[PDB]
């Protein structure tokens, strides 16, 4: 039913700057593997059912058999485990699916355990800090928060290009903050498709909050399972999960080598209102303590989010209704019939052609009089409304509201180039809440 | 909350009790030479000193590991100590592994020494993420929760908190307007029996301790009963040590006494905070044996405390914002439609007589204090001038004392309640509180 979700969700393929380990949890049987496996760990006695405590040291190897048991395994990641041939350090980073136990083995920069673990410990304390910092803005101020947001998590993670990109109602994004380098030219105030990014991406990224990609032209690696699992494993937990080849391909047009997407949550039962996406012009890989840190850094920023979105929803409805019982501050409307309106000709003219209604796009005859009268609310008041932007800079394509997802379509566009658009001539559309306000309103005039 | 100068009552020995509790060592050390100022009685016996190497003016840095050593040494000159703890540290020849809770105080440096358990250097990577890690799964066990009610996140975070830690009762306590207390939720062992609805005196809570929680927002006491131990400090030390923010400062006996009376052998007390910021109250643990947790899981109990805090205040405003469109709807409303309450048309003379005597807006709680209509329907009003509002009997729960407007805070008062039996007051004479926004609605008509 939902496009690309099963490609996703089960796309056998995984990025090649790490290693992947599927296990048997009751058996603790190597059910899978990634062929990138056996030359990262430097095997060179790796199969179908090669018991897994014989790849890493003995410690690694009671440590893990104690995971795997553990009511929680995420509690104990990330597992810092050696290699029998190697020596080299791994993190281990567990997950369970539905067959058994998946490990993503990263490699570890950092060798010796000292500055590694103050490294991690450095980064979880910049996250609190940046939380910290985050929870002292003044209320009300949205794009204070997102920019004082992209400044940080840039500070943090050291990418190029970082940038809050904002879903709308009808589901087309806009890059409404961003902390870029200098040099690079801006992608805010950018608008871009919705099928950019599918229903299917949105969704795992409602489940799965963060998602790091090393490097778009890094040939993917193929990982093999036994032949006895009904169905290609679940690696979507996995955080070595390939992304799809139309991503990786737009990453590549894009200019994007590294990316890095954070969900921005809020609720209204969560909803997924935007993303913190974060580009590279090189490639390069973050630690997982880094990660977890802005996974915290992000959830403190859909609170917060979420809090000053309600806040101002509900006092602005109060506002309304208190200013309710200055006329011309009542609803969001230029004119009322006073204010941007014309004169009685206009008006004579309109009420000539009247003889529950109301429209976003003005009858042809006197809607070319003035390009502030396109909207219309009639109901005896008359209510004008003054057109929307003319202008909608997008990022090389437009959103088709008739235009769906594919599952087959497996090759995005050639250039994401700054062009404009200038829409319909058409009002700010008229919302529900307001028609039922005019209602009432009106009962209230027939009474009195 | 209140003003900070006004608190007096068991504020100086609260800060500096000069006893903490025996369950972690503590080492008060100079902040420019590392030099020791002050000690425990117990340090020498779980740093296995006992036979000097540790003693008054001793370096503090010669007692652990050099990588410890070098730790602490870039702890004292870090930008803020309280974002570093908790620091690891390992003894210098006992190799016992110890969380280190620094504390900057007025002269020198807190160091409280937390034993911890001995784990694989392979975990250390997982240990550094572990606070924030349960803080995450806890406040995303508040990210899904239908906004608007005020309840069930109480009730969420008491139960998130109980699967945290792992006490046998958890619970939110919220302070009133007269600084008396209710348990609003709690998630109680199935075996024990429910502190749910019953309230408390605030001479319960000190204004002293309403106060500390502000800048101490996790409090925790792994045993009462448990013998203090004494503090040994300099002999050029003008007064007690400030201890105001050890997390090994053992309880006011007063307190002690109060929780062996209760049953909460162990303590984990956690300030809730919302908008010069305000105490609304806390949230509290019992257990019916010993509990000690770790710093990593209080420090992410911290989290969960600030991220329950903003939510709840949210909550809060969302909730007066839509209470007053209501108030404010429905008067439109009844003013549109126009062009037990009383209006001179019931929804009698002698009342009237009354009123007409006693106005020679107003809101009255008890009318006996025009005493004729209190010889019970017309427990108290509200006056508009002429129209009139009479409404009034809720009972309240107390668990073993009345909180009364003329109980204060006694500095020198040693000794709590013996009994906290819930006991069941009903009260008349005080009719339903004229809110703030009732009346300036009334007003507003
Ligand atoms: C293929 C023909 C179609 C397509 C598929 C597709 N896209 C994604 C995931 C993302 N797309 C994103 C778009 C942007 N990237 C940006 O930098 C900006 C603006 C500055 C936009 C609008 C983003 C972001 C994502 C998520 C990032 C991530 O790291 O996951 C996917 C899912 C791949 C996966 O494996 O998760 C797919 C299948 N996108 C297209 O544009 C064409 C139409
Ligand atoms: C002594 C004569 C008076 C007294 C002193 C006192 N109380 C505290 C601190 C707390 N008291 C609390 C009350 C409750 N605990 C509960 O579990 C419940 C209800 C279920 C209540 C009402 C709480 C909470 C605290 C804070 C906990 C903490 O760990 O600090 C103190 C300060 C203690 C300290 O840290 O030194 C003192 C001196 N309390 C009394 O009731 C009598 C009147």
């Amino acid at each position: 039913i939902t496009a690309y979700l099963s490609r996703i969700q089960r796309g056998g393929y995984i990025q090649p700057f790490g290693c992947m380990i599927a296990v048997d949890e009751s058996s603790f049987r190597i059910i899978g593997y990634s062929e990138n496996a056996r030359e990262m760990l430097g095997i060179m006695i790796l199969a179908m059912g090669t018991d897994v405590r014989s790849l890493f040291t003995s410690s690694s190897s009671i440590l893990l058999e104690r995971a795997f048991v553990a009511r929680e395994i995420t509690l104990l990641n990330p597992v810092w485990i050696h290699s029998k041939n190697t020596g080299k350090p791994f993190y281990a980073i567990l997950h369970r699916i539905d067959v058994g136990v998946v490990i993503d083995l990263e490699p570890a920069r950092t060798e010796d355990p000292a500055l590694s673990i103050a490294g991690a410990v450095q980064s979880q304390k910049l996250a609190v800090r940046a939380i910290s910092q985050l929870q002292a803005l003044p209320g009300g101020d949205i794009k204070l928060l997102c920019d004082t947001v992209v400044e940080s998590v840039r500070d943090l993670t050291g990418y190029d290009r970082v940038m809050v990109y904002k879903f709308h109602e009808d589901e087309h994004g806009e890059v409404v903050a961003e902390s870029k380098r200098d040099d690079l030219e801006p992608y805010i105030g950018l608008h871009y498709p919705a099928t950019d990014i599918p229903q299917a991406s949105r969704f795992l990224f409602k489940q799965n909050r963060v998602r790091m990609i090393v490097d778009c032209n890094a040939t993917p690696v193929l990982v093999v399972q036994d032949d006895r699992l009904t169905q290609s494993m679940c690696l979507v937990g996995s955080t070595l999960r390939a992304p799809h080849g139309c991503h990786s391909q737009y990453m590549a047009n894009m200019g994007s080598i590294a990316s890095l997407a954070m969900a921005v949550i809020i609720n209204g039962s969560m909803r997924l209102w935007g993303l913190v996406v974060c580009h590279h012009t090189s490639s390069r890989c973050i630690p997982f303590p880094l990660r977890y840190a802005c996974e915290f850094l992000m959830q403190a920023f859909g609170l917060q989010l979420n809090m000053e979105l309600q806040l101002a929803l509900q006092m602005s409805e109060k506002r309304v209704l208190r200013t309710q019982t200055s006329i011309m501050d009542l609803v969001k409307c230029d004119g009322a019939a006073l204010g941007v309106a014309p004169s009685e000709v206009q008006i004579k003219d309109v009420v000539e052609w009247l003889l529950g209604l109301s429209t976003d796009s003005l009858y042809p005859g006197a809607a070319a009089l003035g390009d502030a009268v396109c909207g219309m609310a009639v109901a005896f008041l008359f209510w004008f409304r003054s057109h929307t932007a003319k202008e909608i800079k997008w990022g090389g394509a437009k959103h088709h509201p008739e235009d769906k997802d594919d599952g087959q379509r497996m090759h995005p566009r050639s250039s994401f180039q700054a062009f404009l658009e200038v829409v319909k001539s058409r009002s700010q559309p008229w919302e529900t809440a307001e028609m039922d306000a005019i209602h009432s309103l009106q009962l209230i005039l027939r009474d009195s």
